[PDB]
């Protein structure tokens, strides 16, 4: 599994209020946070699918 995958979703520090994606490891899921718009860090996706393309593992 890419390293990201288990680290914590990041809002950073924008203002915007943008709902992300994260893989949540532990749950095996995708779930939703608000990201603040730069910065992203890499356990950041734009839909479900994708954060269980590239997290969901092997």
């Amino acid at each position: 599994r890419p390293d990201f995958c288990l680290e914590p979703p990041y809002t950073g520090p924008g203002k915007a209020r943008i709902i992300r994606y994260f893989y949540n490891a532990k749950a095996g899921l995708a779930q939703t946070f608000v990201y603040g718009g730069i910065r992203a860090k890499r356990n950041n996706f734009k839909s479900a699918e994708d954060a269980l393309r590239t997290c969901g593992g092997a």
